[PDB]
């Protein structure tokens, strides 16, 4: 619970906004978005603002309408099960207990989610919704942003008729030209304990570390192993340890944890090398609206490189609105316009847009290359650019039996993209050139989840995790494996595992193997997709023991857990579906409800990632 900020209908009114957009973000998307419609107020005669709601309280919203053709805009994403972005918790709760009266409050909704999800956009039509019923009244449509297709477009797409439409209804109009959010400031003397260089919280954090950690304060772990998983070579399956010690930080299997990478280096000098720029020099990006709170887009100062490195997303498919503010610096024609295009909501552009920069996954370097024409000013396109993220890993172990250490099992992410180049995944390509023993140190901290083995020792427990879905699992089974050898009573531990073969991607097969002959592991079922001809899935063997897995269901009272990336969900629960309806009996209907009922009352839990 931090401390709230005044008023924001107050700080508007002072500051001359009539817009403001607030952001329910995790991952940084809905800030992005509310960002650029906060801008967007400008173009249009009208001044806006986006803000965190966390840092406010949304019951002033009754207070907004005081100010003349107010409006209010909600980026918002979900997260599990509906449910909102951390930072948007407060903002719900109030919403679900609150009476009071909007009356006069005008609002516009934009929700960020992903159609594979159970409850797609939740937070969104809760929001929409939710306002409406408080006597709100509704200035444009909701609307539905689908990270499945194409997130970017459904959001030109609804933000081309939100502005217009917002026009009409307040009898305002069009006016754009480029705006700054930052000044550069280029520091020459500069003391070197002033400059950050990499940390995430205050000046000298990674160095000097103190309590508590978390997303704002990591922990720099040292990792202690880091070994390759699987024995071929197509690809690369690594297990690492993270070591924890003297963190005073607690966790729990079926929790996450989030690291904290660096960008490739070369790929780093690269785009300074091919702008020209010195990416050496010490700087800052000052907001030229002394009124924000936001000083900075990033830790300031610092300089280029570090930027880059630590605090800039430098590898993703840049955003139509970068592209555009980009164009600008293009000195060729043709690659200005296309550059240009890029924003259109419909015809060649969308089309470039949507192969040349996203399917052809083509990072910033590859664009500057691409179209030798643009160069842009070094200290601008660090304030375009996005903020890197942290990456999330299903801890591997079990804090029963390693408190001290957490583990994590991923794949390194290397492909070749359309665009010609070998794209390599950030953290993971980071994490696998973390050499244990000049200590390799790993800034991360953990998520508390909602994935997690049952409380009774006695539930029977049904895991479903193909590929690297296994690592949430890796400390289920150490658990329980645990509680066996403490004496506890525990009932059927069951895990449908799955992989192309036994002898090129076999996941902890020595581990899992010890487990299933110590009787930790009641059944240690694996489909192995490419030994036959035909594929052999999880749910091929999920199908197999639809006999059992319906006795442990309707009458053991088992827990269900599916984890994996990300098709392979929605398989999983037909099976489920099919087995449901088969020994209930009944209809594909009752059916689908009954394994509804149970994602509900806890026993069907997932943990699909992108
Ligand atoms: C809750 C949660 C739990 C997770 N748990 C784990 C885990 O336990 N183990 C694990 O391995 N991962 C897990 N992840 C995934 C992890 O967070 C990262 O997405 C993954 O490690 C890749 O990150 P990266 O930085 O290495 O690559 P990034 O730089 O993040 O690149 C990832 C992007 O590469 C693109 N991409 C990948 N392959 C191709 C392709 N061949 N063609 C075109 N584009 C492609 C996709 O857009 C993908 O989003 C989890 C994710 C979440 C959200
Ligand atoms: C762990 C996790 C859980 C998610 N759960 C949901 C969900 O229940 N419903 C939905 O519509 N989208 C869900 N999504 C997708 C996000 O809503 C979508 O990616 C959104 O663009 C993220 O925005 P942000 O970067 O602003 O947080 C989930 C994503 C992750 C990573
Ligand atoms: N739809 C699906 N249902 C269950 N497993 C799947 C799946 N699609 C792919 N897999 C398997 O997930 C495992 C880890 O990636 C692999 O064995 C992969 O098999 P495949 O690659 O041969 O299709």
């Amino acid at each position: 619970p931090p401390v709230k900020e005044s008023s924001f209908v107050e700080k508007m009114k002072k500051t001359g906004r009539n817009i403001i957009v607030f952001y329910g973000s995790q991952t940084g998307t809905a800030e992005e978005f509310a960002n650029r419609l906060s801008k967007d107020a400008h173009r249009y005669g009208m001044r806006g603002m986006s803000a965190d709601p966390e840092e406010y309280d949304l019951a002033d919203l009754s207070s907004l309408p005081e100010i003349d053709k107010s409006l209010v805009v909600f980026c918002m994403a979900t997260y599990g099960e509906g449910d909102p972005t951390d930072n948007a918790q407060d903002f719900y709760d109030w919403l679900q207990e609150t009476d009071v009266d909007l009356t006069g409050v005008k609002f516009a909704v934009f929700g960020l989610g992903n159609k594979t999800y159970e409850h797609f956009n939740a937070m969104g039509k809760y929001v929409d919704q939710r306002l409406e019923q408080l006597g709100a009244q509704r200035i444009f449509e909701l609307g539905l942003g689908d990270d499945d297709g194409n997130l970017e477009e459904d959001f030109i797409t609804w933000r081309e008729q939100f502005w217009p439409a917002v026009c009409e209804f307040f009898g305002v109009e069009a006016t754009e030209s480029s705006i700054r959010q930052y000044e550069l400031v280029v520091h020459e003397d500069m003391d070197v304990a002033k400059v950050y260089t990499g940390e995430m919280g205050r000046l000298k954090s990674y160095e000097n570390q103190k309590p508590p950690f978390d997303a704002k304060n990591p922990f720099l772990a040292a990792v202690t192993a880091n070994r390759k998983l699987n024995q071929g070579t197509e690809r690369h399956l690594m297990h690492l340890e993270l070591d924890i010690s003297d963190s005073k930080i607690r966790y729990e299997s079926g929790d996450h944890v989030a690291v904290y990478p660096a960008n490739d280096s070369a790929l780093v000098n690269q785009i300074g090398e091919i702008l020209g720029a010195d990416l050496d020099v010490i700087m800052s990006l000052n907001n030229l609206d002394e009124e924000s709170n936001k000083k900075h887009p990033f830790p300031c100062p610092t300089t280029y490189r570090t930027a880059l490195t630590y605090y800039l997303d430098i590898t993703n498919p840049p955003r139509t609105n970068v592209l555009y503010e980009l164009a600008q610096y293009a000195s060729e024609p043709s690659e200005q316009e296309h550059l240009h295009k890029m924003a259109s909501s419909s015809g060649e552009g969308k089309e470039l847009y949507l192969s040349w920069v996203v399917e052809a996954r083509r990072h910033i370097l590859a664009i500057l290359q691409d179209y030798p024409s643009l160069r842009p000013p070094i200290d601008h396109l660090c304030e375009l650019l996005p903020r890197l993220q942290a990456r999330y890993y299903s801890i591997a172990s079990s804090s029963k039996v390693h408190p001290n250490s957490v583990h994590i099992c991923a794949v390194a992410v290397e492909y070749e993209a359309k665009s010609g180049r070998v794209n390599k995944g950030v953290a993971t390509s980071w994490l696998r050139a973390k050499e244990p023993a000049g200590r390799a140190l790993v800034p991360m901290f953990v998520r508390k989840s909602q994935f997690r083995l049952p409380f009774k020792s006695t539930t029977p427990v049904i895991m479903v995790g193909p590929g690297t879905g296994i690592a949430p699992f890796m400390g289920f089974i150490q658990e329980r494996a645990w509680l066996r050898e403490q004496g506890k009573e525990v009932g059927e531990t069951l895990l449908y595992y799955g992989c192309r073969r036994s002898d090129e991607d076999y996941l902890y097969r020595e581990e899992l193997a010890r487990f299933h002959k110590d009787g930790a592991l009641t059944q240690l079922n694996v489909a192995f997709s490419r030994e036959q001809a035909h594929k052999v899935y999880v749910q091929h063997l999920l199908k197999r023991d639809r006999e059992h897995l319906w006795k442990l269901i309707h009458e053991g009272g088992a827990h269900i857990y599916v984890c994996g990336a990300a098709n392979m969900a929605k398989d999983v629960q037909n099976t489920f579906y099919d087995i449901v309806a088969e020994f209930g009996p009944m209809e594909h209907t009752q059916a689908v409800d009954y394994v509804k009922k149970l994602m509900t009352k806890g026993r069907y839990s997932l943990d699909v990632w992108s």
